[PDB]
């Protein structure tokens, strides 16, 4: 069926859309090119629709079914208890979207008399009616990038805030417990940064000849069928459940996650939606588990050998055994063919890897440097093109979430989040008076409340104290990083150093964490460097809860 289908209603804004990156005197400090960095908005929402707007195809096998079990049988063995109201209360973020019903985020977080009341008929709702569906808005969202040698606004899907209450209730502990249970190592946010790249290049060194290659599936959320989606409650459904949370996911999948109808932000039916909403719950689960599904089935039909999967919601990659270059080539194909006709198309076409470097996947890429006794040291590094001009944005402009923030805490290793996010930003949070500011990020879709003077134990506790000594790095690093600088106008080394030594001296002069942030964060820019000692604070970090499960769109706080 058509994964979209329009009455003419326009996908509205909700206020006035900024595209443009403001004239300002600290945002300039960091790249000058400021006409190259755009944010998305409604006006692209047309381009968009057309894109992820067709009808799917799908043909199942004796390979999908077959995975299916042997996932299923995995999931039989977990056991979800069912949060009550007030967890689920806890779990939502302060600035979460306001219900229609008379409250907002603040209210549900504290209990309000009105917001518990309401979400208690929303619930008592999904467990008496099976069939209505639930009314969703959609919205064109707001991202920034830096123009191309430009993207259309993605689409957010989301139901009202007493839904989402309601979706914690039933599901959270089954979306935060049963992927890991159902595919283990292959889960991709049990892991953090460090841990992945520990995971891909094990992974990488116990074949004899390895080949390895990133899936990007052609707007994977669109590619999602109502089979799809039901043969993914179907795993849900193995765990041992409270009765009423095995309504509310019997209700919820056939009620929202199958599809439902739009309403834009003006209250007009937008249209009606047969694939998966990129704002609910169930989201990351859903998808991880389904692409991990048509995947590990697909390399059985292409023949692939001993292969490793690494799944992170739509994105995929894949380990395995040579069997030589053209055969190799061969049953890559094999694979996307395979996929195709699980309807998980293939946007950019793949190709075979045979240097783990050069294998994208989440983003991101495994690469080496070498810390004071020179030791080659892995970490996880990406194109800072992004990363740059979201900071340059949200320099210059205020931003609910801090992806500078969430980048220099899973980025800490790389030579751009040292040398640039960690000096911009300290000098700036100096000069303002704001080191003991906490700021939200996210880590995996998850919103957190994070103190930038605690960056430092953070960082050794997350990538190891190697993360304040690292150097020469790979010249294919080196290159894309200072190509990356010359494009967006962004200040040569010589100029950073000078700055951080600057920054630096004020940390120090400060004394506490303070200090401590000069001394670890800013030890690349003196020569006489300090001995890096184990920090005490580091070994009493509680972060286990960060890399657990995958929540993006889920509406997810954790306090
Ligand atoms: C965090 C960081 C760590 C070490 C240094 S360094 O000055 O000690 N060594 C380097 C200096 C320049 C360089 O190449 C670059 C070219 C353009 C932009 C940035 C670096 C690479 C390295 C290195 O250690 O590999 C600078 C910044």
């Amino acid at each position: 069926s058509m994964s979209y289908t329009w009455t003419g209603a326009l996908i509205t804004p909700c206020a006035a859309e900024e595209s443009k990156l403001p004239i300002n005197p600290l945002s300039n400090s960091l790249l000058r090119h400021h006409n190259m960095v755009y944010a998305t908005t409604s006006r692209s929402a047309s381009l968009r629709q057309k894109k992820v707007t067709f009808d799917r195809l799908q043909v199942l096998d004796d390979h999908y079914r077959d995975v299916l079990k042997e996932m299923k049988a995995k999931a039989s063995t977990v056991k979800a208890k069912l949060l009550s109201i007030e967890e689920a209360c806890k779990l939502t973020p302060p600035h979460s979207a306001k219900s229609k019903f008379g409250y907002g985020a603040k209210d549900v977080r504290n209990l309000s008399s009105r917001a518990v009341n309401h979400i208690r008929s929303v619930w008592e709702d999904l467990l008496e009616d099976t069939e209505t569906p639930i009314d969703t808005t959609i919205m064109a969202k707001s991202e920034v990038f830096c123009v191309q040698p430009r993207k259309p606004a993605r689409l957010i899907v989301f139901p009202d805030l007493g839904v989402r209450v309601c979706e914690k209730m039933a599901l959270y502990d089954v979306v935060s417990t049963l992927p890991q249970a159902v595919m283990g190592s292959s889960y991709g946010f049990q892991y953090s940064p460090k841990q992945r790249v520990e995971f891909l290049v094990n992974t990488w060194k116990s074949k004899k000849c390895p080949m390895g290659f990133s899936y990007d599936t052609r707007c994977f959320d669109s590619t999602v069928t109502e089979s799809d989606i039901r043969v993914e409650e179907s795993i849900y459904q193995c765990c041992d459940l409270a009765p009423e949370a095995r309504q509310a996911i019997r209700s919820l999948t056939e009620r929202l996650y199958i599809g439902g109808p739009l309403t834009n932000s003006k209250g007009q039916n937008c249209g009606y939606r047969r694939c998966r909403a990129s704002g609910v719950l169930t989201t990351s689960c859903g998808n991880t588990l389904t692409c991990y599904l048509k995947a590990t089935a697909a390399c059985r039909a292409a023949k692939l050998q001993d292969c490793t999967m690494l799944v992170n919601g739509d994105d995929l990659v894949v380990i395995c055994e040579s069997a030589g270059t053209q055969e190799d080539a061969a049953a890559l194909r094999a694979f996307t063919e395979a996929m195709t006709r699980y309807s998980a198309p293939p946007g950019d076409p793949p190709q075979p890897e045979y240097d783990l470097e050069l294998i994208t996947s989440c983003s991101s890429n495994v690469s080496v440097a070498h810390d004071a006794s020179g030791k080659r040291v892995y970490y996880l590094t990406r194109d800072p093109t992004t990363p740059l001009a979201r900071a340059a944005w949200e320099t210059a402009r205020h931003t609910p979430i801090n992806s500078w923030l969430g980048n220099i805490i899973m980025y800490a290793p790389t030579l751009w989040a040292r040398m640039i996010l960690m000096t911009h930003f300290f000098s700036i949070l100096l000069a303002q008076e704001q080191l003991e500011k906490a700021l939200d990020c996210q880590i995996y879709g998850a919103c957190y409340s994070i103190e930038p003077l605690d960056l430092p134990q953070i960082i050794e506790r997350l990538h190891g104290l190697s993360a304040f000594t690292l150097h020469s790095y790979s010249p294919g690093e080196i290159n894309r990083v200072a190509s990356c600088l010359r494009k967006l106008g962004v200040p040569p080394l010589r100029t950073w150093r000078h700055r951080a030594r600057s920054v630096r001296a004020k940390l120090l002069s400060q004394g506490g964490r303070a200090a401590t942030c000069g001394r670890y964060l800013f030890n690349w820019a003196v020569r006489t460097k300090l001995k890096l000692t184990p920090i005490p604070a580091a070994s009493q970090l509680d972060l286990s809860g960060w890399f657990v499960a995958g929540y993006s769109g889920g509406d997810i706080y954790h306090s």
